């Protein structure tokens, strides 16, 4: 494993901890959610993000953050605001961006020198 992969796996584990029912663990199918493929054209989930880390597909934390944001945005686009999926996506997007904030990454950059 590489230092980037270890850091991204840590961020992903902490993010997955906020989803105990595993709503974001797997891709959303049309059988589970009707007309999903018709509304969401750029699907994303924690499993796809895990596979990208393992394959060393992320060049930076910004790229990882972009996939996480896409996943939350998709859930907030497809699902109405009063659903468990929209509510969890909004909660984890905020919590995730504070964990991977420019402030926290600058503090990590300073500890790398
Ligand atoms: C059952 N159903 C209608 C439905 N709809 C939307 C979603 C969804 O966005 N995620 C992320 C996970 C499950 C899900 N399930």
């Amino acid at each position: 494993s590489t230092p980037i992969q270890q850091l991204l796996e840590h961020f992903l584990r902490q993010l997955q901890r906020k989803d105990p029912h595993g709503f974001f663990a797997f891709p959303v199918t049309d059988a589970i959610a009707p007309g999903y493929s018709m509304i969401i054209k750029h699907p994303m989930d924690f499993g796809t993000m895990k596979d990208k880390i393992v394959a060393n597909e992320y060049k930076s934390v910004t790229e990882f953050k972009a996939d996480f944001k896409l996943m939350c945005d998709n859930a907030m686009t497809y699902n109405r605001p009063d659903t468990v999926y929209y509510k969890l996506a909004k909660k984890i997007l905020h919590a995730g961006f504070k964990m991977m904030s420019k402030e926290r990454l600058l503090a990590l950059k300073r500890s790398m020198s």
